[PDB]
Order: structure tokens, then sequence, then C-alpha cells
């Protein structure tokens, strides 16, 4: 039960940034279908002032990946990074928006 809080389809880059910009918690995140590349997903995340944005790769056998591990699903891609950072250089950790029923 429950639909995924963070999957918001075609919501362009800068409306994440303003959307999630205005979240308290750094780790605020969301998946969005990519516009400057159709058919991918990208991952926008709040950290401080800025809100980072991640390009969600796929390779020849469909799994899913931002930097080497390798997934399944966007599911597990998201799962995973509430526990290991998203970056590299920082830790972020992802974490659920903030909403209102
Ligand atoms: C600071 C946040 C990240 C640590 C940083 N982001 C970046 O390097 C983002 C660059 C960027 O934002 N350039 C403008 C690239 C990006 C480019 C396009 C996107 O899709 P759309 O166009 O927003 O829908 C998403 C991310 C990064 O090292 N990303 C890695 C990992 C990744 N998978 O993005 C990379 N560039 O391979």
């Amino acid at each position: 039960m429950k639909p995924h809080p963070w999957f918001f389809g075609k919501i362009p880059r800068a409306k994440a940034e303003e959307m999630l910009s205005k979240q308290r918690h750094d780790g605020a995140f969301l998946i969005r279908e990519s516009e400057s590349a159709p058919g991918d997903f990208s991952l926008s995340v709040k950290f401080g002032n800025d809100v980072q944005h991640f390009k969600v790769l796929r390779d020849g056998a469909g799994k899913y990946f931002l930097w080497v591990v390798k997934f399944n699903s966007l599911n597990e891609l998201v799962d995973y990074h509430r526990s290991t950072s998203v970056s590299r250089n920082q830790q972020i950790f992802l974490r659920d928006i903030e909403q209102v029923p």
C-alpha cells in the first residue's frame, strides 16, 4: 500500500529546485523524468542552500546506477541511497520529502 512519495514524473529541473529548496531536511529528494535526455531519469536532492542533480544512468543489461554499483530498479537505487551517500565528495543521505496529507 501507499504510492512512493518520491516520483514526480516530468517535473522540470528548475521546478524540482524550487520545491526542494523549501523542504527543511537535507536529503529531501525526488526522481524525475529528464527533459534534456528523453527516456532518462534524474535525481534531485536538497543539501543546504543547494539542490544537487544526479543523472540516473542505465547499462546495456538495463540496470540503473549513479556511480559504480548497479541496481535492478529505481526503487532499489533510491532505497540503497537512504543509508549510503549519493555523493562521493559529501555525505548526503536520501530521505522522503515532508508532505502534508
Ligand atoms: C553535484 C551533484 C553531483 C555530485 C554531480 N552532478 C552533476 O555532475 C550534474 C551535472 C549537471 O547538472 N550539469 C548541468 C550532471 C547532470 C546533468 C543533467 C542531469 O539531468 P537534467 O538535465 O537535470 O534532467 C542531471 C545531472 C556529479 O558528480 N554527478 C555524477 C554522478 C551522476 N550520476 O550524476 C556524474 N556527473 O556522473
